[PDB]
Formats: structure tokens, C-alpha cells, sequence
């Protein structure tokens, strides 16, 4: 069964969980008045999950969650991205400025308070009652100036059930989170392209951090005098192994789902948001791939990586529409609540569904742009955020250092991808409808966008401080580069403002519709959409049947890595040390009882983007794995959980330990984790 | 699941084991030299396939891709049998196929002593004749005598076995009136043509149907309007009750070629030269050719068989190389040669180590020559059809003043031009990108000095392969049929003698013959050493328990219906269904298009009595039998010798089975006879064929 359950809903799920073999009490998982698993389950860097596993604040999350921190610490000497990183003491752990981890201190229902504040906003705009920015801004009104005021704390208020409930999360915000360990990328992201969203999977997707705190255990900014955070509760690691049918529990921070989409919303989300994305990324991939198949990657692998991650997802979603009859399932569900309302003489529900249809039909062309603009150029062309004058000198200097940084590259992406992202965007979106005429003067979108390189001072690093001697203001003000930037940004804000006339009634009607779903279903029985707050899902360890003749098992092994090895294909390179371990069968206590070395497994838990790094626990609440992905067949799970295809893809905790111990020899961390055999 | 493509004479050695796996046949039921047996119904089709006789009126089942040549030849845009299939509702509607031959084994005879006797007569031999089919055939008339060797509908085939340590003669009845009866649309006969080729799971209705015709007296015969169906003494009964995992399966047919006695150095050479070069050049050809086919239905027809054949060998080379890597095939053959060498050493025998060394030396010696041969063959001879251009003979060059011999020389040119500029040939696809793409790469791989003269000189004179090919088509009289005929109204001796396409064909042929002459210096010692090596393997293992390499003669193999584990986490079942066709359906992908009628049947579950017991509709199954190319169309029989399927492929993981059979990875891929009947019945509604086949429930 699917559902991303509120921590407050554990009491409604615990009986079913125990019938599936769970041996925890509800209070063990979430305790409003004490220590529980809620305290060990962590948000990492805004969009990932992590788990605390020691009394010294040791933190496990995915490799791909800690990737940039790993990268930032890498040079040719000390190449942690390629070779992995291992610290042998507290003092060796690496500082990560800007990295934040959050822990839920308390969850409170603020629905009534939020409502009675949301009433009569002067000129109630379109989307206040859904905006996380405006909602969390109400925290001083709810809890007084010990909100925001308190340095290591943050009050998160979000809408649930389309805004029919509001829950407040009291976060402890740690700003001293240090890098402890990482496997090499050949393990951390084995098969990163071909195997992304794929089961079977053979990826050692983990990294290790540690929460530091001040001398009395309060979350603090970085200081040389900080000590390890000593958590209330951490999760004990169980290294005894897993088998098909074992109960599994996942807690984490699922990002976004759309389980209350109506039929018309499903179709739009497909034929607009989905396929506009697939070939706009289909094109932003081949030109990107052609360009540096020929050249020596760290220049643009992180580029091709994220495009692909979202690219393949979109293909998975599209498969569910075509094969899993997603639209008709959502249509059936809304017809069921419609019939429920009709029977009760309720009129708002059909009105709600009709207004949703109306807003979707009407915003069709505007949404077309805003997503065509969002990744045709907005993330597909890097200097759409070139600096702009305040001169009306002190911070075009202090801003260009953020434009041309340690990741950014003027050098190339010129008319291989820059011209290519501009593409024939303008064919699908008439030049009538493009931002503030250039494609009409310099000829093409290439001879326009490449003309900027010579003319703009914001092309090189040399030219910036070449004429740092004086104010060429008549030249600084009229630069096409910061014109193209403010331009694409101009229409972005205008579209946000213009389509708001559709988004506002949509949100009102969705709220109305979901209220009806709420009156129909038990609120305690209905899981809300994911919204980047702490949820639990449960299931069992289980493969599936992907297609005629074929069965996928629930557990993968090191043999599967060796079957995939290909020295000539970057993604399938196998570390010589890992191969020697395989050839020697040097697995120790970490092997399966049958003698194979476990790598990944999969489960019928309901996860989504944001669950990377979530702890997977057994019937006793002990750690058995870390979530890092979902199969492409289960992508449609964001709209309707798909029990016979959807599987979370999970790192077997024994493989993580094996990598620490046998591969890296970092005994220090085994001693700290204290795995149970 | 043991390997081995057993001789018919080896049936006595295997029958006990076959029975232990559940067979309920006696040896003599399968192969009987003193009367009739299943052998009599197992047919060689078009020289390179198998077929099976299934009625008393000569009805013949084989694969779609085996009948593909004939289907293609009968197809036009107007009557597109490739695309839409073909179905005949009477004898008179069955299509005539000139040149198509089918052969039946009447007798098998050991002629080892008589061939060796004849070989010893050769004063100063090349060293190539004892494996030369041209030579071995020339011996038959002495062996069998002038009478009976001049018997019209018979052929006496002598082949080398065990590297030339045995010779067997196969007396063949040759049928030269074989008519096309039925074929499914390609969307069924070759569903997933490229992507599913060499793959399990498989969902392909790979069959076609023919009929043997004969004269007045039921004798094999050349085509005649007066011919009638041939009435075989034996035909295989068809069982439509279905199959299950674990069932015994027997396959008989004509496996073409295996290399089970390759030494490790031979494995490496085959992989790094023959296969790599095949993959490289055929990849280039296919990219251009398919593009052309998908853009024009007439081109699609013209080049359908050429493409399918090219793609088939291309992907087979990919699979063999992948097998060698993933399954350590080189290491296995090394271990096998070490075992025969240790056996030799124990017995004080020195000939074996000497043979293994002579094999390695010859392989190392011929590297440059063999790579040049493969590039020429794959790059030019197989895919540039210019290489069959006409060339003027010596009557043109030296007898032009003789009106008689001049006319003969002109007719020879015309005869060549018809063969070259055939109905399947498009000068447009040749000259636009195809010949240039191939020749450009060929020129990059083969040094100028080692290229055919015309090509070297042509590329030096004009800028490039591109400019050179463009010149050829600009200047050649054979560029088009219209230019050819305009020229032949007033022939010029010069230009005819100097024609650039002629010079290209001449130069390529000269280099081909040149390479063969020079490489014989290595190939002859290599063959002699192979003979010595296999002779030791024979001394070690004994002939009765050692299956020889395939050589396109009748063999049996047996095993059970069984899936396998291709890789970690994954298990493949033994049987595929129609649902898997529907899962693969994609209107925008040419190879996964699904016929609307087939989909209607599936949605209506209209399967008659052909369904599985669980209500699914069967499509294919796989078995642990040991097959290879040539076994396409082979009857797959159950424990009682009844037909339950037709072999048509081998799985990906099993492609390397020509080097080493691997019981945990190699599976024959088989058309379930129930799907074949379903397609004839529910899909085509060709009732008369169901009636004739008489499936047993
Ligand atoms: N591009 C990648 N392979 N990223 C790592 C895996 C991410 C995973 N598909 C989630 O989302
Ligand atoms: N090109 C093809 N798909 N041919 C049909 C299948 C032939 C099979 N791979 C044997 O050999
Ligand atoms: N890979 C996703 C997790 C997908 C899932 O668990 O469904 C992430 O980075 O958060
Ligand atoms: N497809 C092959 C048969 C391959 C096999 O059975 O191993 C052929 O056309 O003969
Ligand atoms: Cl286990
Ligand atoms: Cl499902």
C-alpha cells in the first residue's frame, strides 16, 4: 500500500504495520513528548534525507546528496571525487560552509491559527495560503519572538491537503556539518547514467557526515571549538542481513507528489510539463553529449547529470500514462468523490472539478511558455544571471565572482549548447512571445548569442579587471549580456504575475476538491501529498515482474557489479581494489549467508524525490539500508502509487559497512557505528 | 543440457541418455539406415536453412527469415508480401520459386578411406584440397560411379569432419520445384527485427510455409506446370497440446559452422579480426541502408533481405565478442587445449604440442593478410554492389573487328549488366552515401599501398573516396539503365575498356584473388595442424562420444524446455506470450508495430484451442538444445517425435556457443507450434492449411 504518512498518523497505521511484522510501538517511531526515531531522521542540505547512527552525531546520507561537498574538497592531489575520502579522526573531518542539516524538534497543528491570520489579507493575492515563504513568516504571530530570534532554530509552516490543514515544524538548524567519508565515484555512482532509475541496481550510493554543535550541544555556526553533536536518539545499525518479505520502514522528506490530481490535471502535466521537458532535455543532452564525448567532463558532467536525472524521470512518468492507465485511474477517483458529493446534495465538489478544468484549459498557452522558458534557456543557459548595476561599483565586482565561479565556464558551451538551448525554441514560441528582437537583427540565435562573447565585458576573467581603472558606465549600463539576463528574467516575473490569474482559482478549487476528498475519506486514513516534510512509509522487501518472461529478484550482489564492468565506459569502471576483494571473496561477516556479497535491495515502500538518503529500518527499528532511488516504472507513483511495479531502490547497509571496512580500512567508523551481528 | 551436434550415426551413443531425460523414441525412429525414420522428413532449405515436412502432400514449415528471400522476390509496392504477408487458398495459388532447392538425405555413408586414397594420389598438393568442397565434390563420381552420379534429381555431397580426420557422403534427393504457400506479415514474422534479434525473451512468429512439388511419378523435378504435390514417405505429426518447463526436446537440422576445437589463439584472432571488422564495417552499411529503407517503401523492399542478412551477422559478431568477454571463452578453450596436451604428454606423444605451435605460428603469420581480407570482404565485396560491375572480356579487347566475337563480347556485357543492375539494386542508394561511407573507412584502415589499384589511384587523383565514387557514377556507362542502353545502340570499344566502374570491380577482384593466393601460405599449414590437433582430441575422447563441428550436414541435438538466469537479480522463464507483444507495441517504432488484427484477437482473447492452460496465448519458448546458424527452421519435437515447435534463433548469452556450449546460458529460441497455428487460423483464416497440417489435441 502506498501513502507518505504524517508522523501524527502513526497511531492509525501501527496496527496494520504490526500485522506486516513490525515489532515497534507507535511511540517508538514518533513521540510528541519524548525521544523517538523522529529525532534521528534528518533533512540534509534542503532536499535530501539523512540518518543519525551514533551518539557522536555521525550522519549517513547518499553519495549523490553529498556530491558537491565532496567535489569542493577535491584537487588533482587529494582527488576525493575519483578516489573517495576517509577521515581517521575528528580533526580530519572537513568543514562545509553553507551546508545545513535540520532536525524536527516538534510538530504542531496550526491550522486554526494560520486560518485566522490568513483571513482578510489586504487584497488577497493568488497564492498566499500555499506559499511557504508567507506561511513561515507568520511564526512570530504563532509562537512569539522566540521564533527567528532563536539562532539555532527555524519555524517551518506549510500547507497540507491543498491547504485544508497547516502543520508547523520546529527545526533545529545545524550549520556545522562536516564531511567524514565517501566512497570513490566508481562505487558511489556506478552506472550513473544507464542505471539511473533502474532496478536491478548495483550502486554504493552513500556519503558520511557529522553534526557538530557548541559546547552545550546547541546547533551553531562553524567554530574551531565545536564538538560532536550528541543526539537524543540515533539509529542502531543491524548487519545481520535481509530477506524477501521482510518488513521495511522508511522515514524521510519526500518532496512533491500529486495524488489529488484530477483527470484534466494529469493530461496537462503530461502533454505540457512532461513532454515539453523530455525533448527540450532530449535536445539539451545530445548537443551536450556530442560536445564532450570528443573532449576530456568535470567541465560539464554535472550539467548532463541533472538534465538526465529529470530527463529519465519524465520518460518514466510518460510510460505510466501510456501503460498504467494513470489518467483513467485519477478520473475514476474523482468520479467516486463526485458521486459521493452528489448523493449528499453537495454542489461545491463538481464546481471545484469544473473550475480546475477551466483554469487548466485557460492557462494552456501561458504554462507552455513558463516551462519552455524555464529550461529552454533559464537553466539551460548559464549566464542568464550575469551581474547588474547598483551604481545609482562595490558589488558588480562582488557579484561577478558568483557568475564566473569555480564551476562556471565562459570558455566553452558556446554555440555547442548556448546556441542549442536557444534552439528553435522560437519556433514553438513565436518571437512575438519571446523576452525583450535580437534574433531579428543578428540573424540567428547563434549569431546573436555568440556576438555577446566579444561585446560583453562579462565574458572573460581577464577583461573584468582589464579596465577596472574606470567607470565605462555608458558601456556598463547597455551590455547585451546583462540585458539578455534581465530580459529572460523580465518575462519570467511577468509570466508568474500573468498566469497567477489562473493559478489562484486553481488553488482555491483544488482546496475545495481536496476538502471533499477529506470529508469523504478519514483524515486519519488519508495521506497528504509530499511537501518536503517528515513522513514515514512502510512495505516489504520484494522484487517484481517488469514484463513478460521476466522476474526481478529483491536483492543484488557484487557479482552484478563485475558482470557490468567495462573499463572503456566511464560509468561502469570498477575500482581495482573492489575487484580484488571480489576475486578473493574477502567479505567477512558482511556476505549473505549463501556467500554472495550484498549490494542493493528493493522494497514496496512509497518514496519520491527528496527521499534520497532516507533510513530503511527493520521490524525492530534498526538500520538495514539507505534509500537512494525509485525504478522508472514507479515514477508514476507521484500521481498514483503503483503496487506491482513501484519499488524503492536501497543500499544494503552491509555493503556500506563492507566499503568502510574491507575497501577503505577506516576501522574508526566501524567502531563508532557498532554494527550488530 | 550437454552440448554436441551429434551425427546421425551417433544416435546409438546418445539414446540411453535421451531416454533418461524422458525421450520415448528408439534410436531407429530417429535415424534408420535400413528403413524410414524422422530423418526423412528433415529437410535442407535453400542451402543454408532447415525445414520440416508436415503432411502427405509435401507441406514444408521453415522460418519467416528462411523464406524471406522468396517473399522479398515476390514482393512489390503493389503486392507487398513482406509487409502484409501472403496466403494461398489453393494449389494453383502457391507461388513458383526459380532456383530454390530443397534437399532430403537419402543415405549417409562413411567414405573416409576412399577420400584419403584419392588425396594421396596428389603429387605436390596445395594443402587446401582435403577441406576444399570443390575438390571433395569432384571425388563423388568415382566413389558412386558414373551411372547414378548422372541421376537427374540426386546430389552426392562429401564433407570433411573432425578437421579432415573423417569424411562422410550424403546422398541427397534434390527438389527444384518448391513453392511458396504462406507467410505472416513481417510485423509478426520479424517482430522486433533488430532489437530482439539474438534475444530472449522473444515474441516473434518466425515461420513461412512452402510445398515440395514433383513429377508424374512422385520424383524430384525441375519446375513444370504439370507438377503435382510430392507425397513424402514420412512427415512429422504436429502436436498442439502445448509444452511445459522440463519437457524433453529433440531438434534435428543442418547446423552450419562451429569452432569447438579452436585453440585460445584462434579465439582471439576470430574476435579481434573477423568479428571486430565485421561489426565496424557492417555498422556503417546498416546506418545508411536502414535510413534509406525507412524513407521509401520501394527501397525498403529492394534492400530488405540484404539489410536483414547484414544486421544478423553484425549483431551475431557483437554477441560472440560479448560472450568471449563475459564468459571467459578464451580461458575455457585454453584449459581444454592444456588438457589434451597433458594427455599427450602422459602418453609420450609429441605431435600435439607441435600442432598447437603450428596453429599459433600460422595465426600470427597471417594477421596482416587476414585483416586485409576482412576489410575487403566486409567493406567492399559484401556491401558495395559496384564490385559486381560488368567488365569487358578479351573478345572486346582483342577481337572487336570480328563481328561474331564482338557481338559475343557485347552480349557478355549485357549478361553482366543484368546480374549487376538487378531489380534489388538502386544506383541512388549506392552513390548517395553508402559506397562512399564504406570506401572512406576502408581507405582509412588499409594503407594506400595495400589498397586495390583503382581505389589507391582514384583517391590520389580525385580528392577522396567521395570525389572518386562521384566520378565513377558521373562517367560510367553502367550508372543507369537508360545510359547503358543509350550507349549500347552505338558501342565504343574504348570507354568500354576504360570504364571506371569496370576498373573498380576488376581491381577489387584482383586484390581479393591476390590476398587468397598469398594467405594460402599460412592457411594450409594451419589446416594441417588443426587436423593433427583434432586427431589427438579424437584419440583422447574417442569418436563415438565426440560430436564434430557443424559443417552444414544433418545433426541432432536434445535438451529440455528451460529458462535461465542471464545476470544478477534477473530470471527468464521458458515461455513467452502474446501479452509480451502488446507490452512491446510502439506505432512509431518500425520494428515494434503491431498488426491491428493481432491486437483485436488479443483484446478479444480469441485463441480457440491454442491457448495455454492458464488462458494466456503462447508465442515462443526456449530449450537447452545446442543449435547454430543453419538450424533455423529445424523441427523441435517432443518425447514422441511429434512437432511442438520450430527453432529460429539462439539467445544473446548463448551466441558464443559456436566456441563453447554453456549449459547455464545457452538456449535455442523456438516458435511455439500453437502460435503458428493460431496465426494461420485466427489471424489469417487460411483454413485449408490447418486442415492439411492436422494438429493433434
Ligand atoms: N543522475 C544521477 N544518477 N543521480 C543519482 C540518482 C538520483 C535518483 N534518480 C533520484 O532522483
Ligand atoms: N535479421 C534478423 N532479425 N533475422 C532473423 C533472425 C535470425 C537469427 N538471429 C538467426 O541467425
Ligand atoms: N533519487 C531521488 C529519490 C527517489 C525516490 O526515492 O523515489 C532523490 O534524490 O531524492
Ligand atoms: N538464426 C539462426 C539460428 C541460430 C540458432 O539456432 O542458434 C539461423 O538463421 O540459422
Ligand atoms: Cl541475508
Ligand atoms: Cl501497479
Amino acid at each position: 500500500d502506498g501513502g507518505m504518512w504524517l508522523m501524527q498518523q502513526i497511531n492509525g497505521q501501527v496496527a496494520r504495520m504490526k500485522s506486516l511484522g513490525m515489532q515497534l510501538e507507535a511511540a517508538d517511531i514518533y513521540n510528541p513528548n519524548g525521544s523517538s526515531l523522529k529525532d534521528a531522521v534528518v533533512m540534509f542540505d534542503g532536499g535530501c534525507t539523512g540518518v543519525l547512527v551514533s551518539n557522536q552525531g555521525l550522519l549517513l546520507t547518499n553519495h549523490h546528496c553529498g556530491y558537491d561537498q565532496i567535489q569542493k574538497h577535491s584537487s588533482v592531489q587529494h582527488n576525493y571525487l575519483k578516489d573517495g575520502f576517509w577521515s581517521y579522526s575528528l580533526a580530519e573531518e572537513l568543514v562545509n560552509p553553507g551546508l545545513e542539516v535540520e532536525i524536527v524538534d516538534e510538530i504542531t497543528d496550526v491550522t486554526a491559527a494560520v486560518k485566522k491570520e490568513l483571513e482578510r489579507i489586504k487584497k488577497p493575492s493568488g497564492l498566499e495560503f500555499l506559499s511557504p515563504r508567507y506561511l513561515s513568516s507568520l511564526a512570530p504571530e504563532i509562537v512569539g519572538k522566540k521564533a527567528a530570534s532563536r539562532p539555532g532554530y527555524r519555524y517551518e509552516i506549510k500547507a497540507f491537503y491543498g491547504g485544508n490543514r497547516y502543520y508547523m515544524f520546529t527545526k533545529k538548524v545545524f550549520r556545522d556539518v562536516r564531511l567524514v567519508a565517501a566512497p570513490p565515484s566508481s562505487i558511489g555512482k556506478f552506472g550513473s547514467d544507464t542505471d539511473n532509475w533502474a532496478w536491478p541496481r548495483h550502486t554504493g550510493d552513500f556519503s558520511i557526515f557529522r553534526l557538530y554543535a557548541d559546547k552545550n550541544g546547541n546547533p551553531a555556526e562553524y567554530s574551531k571549538d565545536n564538538v560532536p553533536y550528541r543526539p537524543k536518539r540515533w539509529v542502531k545499525v543491524n548487519a545481520q542481513g535481509v530477506k524477501e518479505g521482510d518488513f521495511a520502514l522508511i522515514m524521510g522528506y519526500p518532496g512533491t507528489t500529486y495524488k489529488f490530481f484530477t483527470a484534466d490535471e494529469v493530461t496537462e502535466w503530461s502533454e505540457i510539463d512532461n513532454n515539453i521537458r523530455i525533448e527540450m532535455r532530449g535536445i539539451l543532452q545530445d548537443v551536450m553529449l556530442r560536445e564532450m564525448l570528443a573532449d576530456p567532463n568535470i567541465m560539464y558532467a554535472a550539467k548532463y547529470a541533472s538534465s538526465q536525472n529529470g530527463y529519465k524521470r519524465a520518460q518514466g512518468a510518460n510510460w505510466a500514462i501510456r501503460r498504467r492507465s494513470l489518467r483513467e485511474i485519477k478520473l475514476a477517483q474523482q468520479q467516486e468523490v463526485l458521486a459521493w458529493a452528489k448523493q449528499k446534495g453537495i454542489a461545491t465538489t463538481e464546481e471545484a472539478v469544473r473550475a480546475i478544468s477551466k483554469a487548466i484549459e485557460g492557462r494552456q498557452d501561458l504554462r507552455m511558455r513558463q516551462r519552455y522558458l524555464l529550461e529552454g534557456i533559464l537553466m539551460g543557459i548559464e549566464m542568464s544571471n550575469a551581474p547588474a548595476a547598483d551604481s545609482d561599483l562595490q558589488s558588480i565586482r562582488k557579484q561577478f565572482e558568483a557568475f564566473f565561479n569555480k564551476d562556471y565556464s565562459p570558455e566553452v558551451e558556446k554555440d555547442q549548447l548556448a546556441i542549442a538551448l536557444l534552439t528553435r525554441y522560437a519556433e514553438r514560441i513565436p518571437a512575438e512571445k519571446q523576452p525583450i528582437e535580437g534574433i531579428a537583427e543578428y540573424g540567428s540565435a547563434k549569431a546573436y548569442v555568440e556576438m555577446i562573447f566579444d561585446k560583453s565585458i562579462y565574458a572573460s576573467r581577464e577583461r573584468f579587471e582589464e579596465f577596472m581603472k574606470n567607470p565605462d558606465r555608458d558601456r556598463l549600463l547597455r551590455d547585451p549580456m546583462s540585458r539578455f539576463a534581465a530580459s529572460v528574467a523580465y518575462e519570467h516575473q511577468k509570466l508568474a504575475k500573468e498566469v497567477a490569474a489562473f493559478d489562484a482559482p486553481l488553488a482555491a478549487a483544488q482546496r475545495s476538491y481536496v476538502a471533499s476528498v477529506l470529508d469523504m475519506k478519514g483524515q486519519p486514513n488519508l495521506a497528504p501529498d509530499a511537501n518536503l516534510t517528515l513522513r514515514f512509509t512502510y512495505g516489504e522487501i520484494k522484487g517484481y515482474q517488469p514484463r513478460d518472461v521476466v522476474t526481478y529478484g529483491a536483492k543484488s550482489t557484487l557479482e552484478g557489479v563485475m558482470e557490468k564492468e567495462d573499463p572503456n565506459n566511464w560509468e561502469y569502471v570498477v575500482d581495482p581494489k573492489l575487484k580484488a576483494l571480489y576475486e578473493a571473496k574477502n567479505y567477512g561477516r558482511y556476505a549473505n549467508s549463501d556467500g554472495s556479497m550484498p549490494v542493493n535491495f528493493c522494497a514496496t515502500t512509497h518514496t519520491t524525490g527528496g527521499n534520497a538518503g532516507s533510513p530503511v529500518m527493520n521490524a525492530r527499528g534498526e538500520l538495514i539500508g539507505l534509500n537512494f532511488d525509485r525504478n522508472w516504472e514507479g515514477v508514476g507513483g507521484d500521481i498514483e502509487y503503483l503496487p506491482n511495479y513501484q519499488r524503492s531502490i536501497i543500499l544494503d547497509i552491509r555493503y556500506l559497512l563492507f566499503i568502510i571496512d574491507k575497501f577503505a580500512g577506516c576501522q574508526r567508523l566501524i567502531d563508532e557505528i557498532q554494527p550488530q551481528f
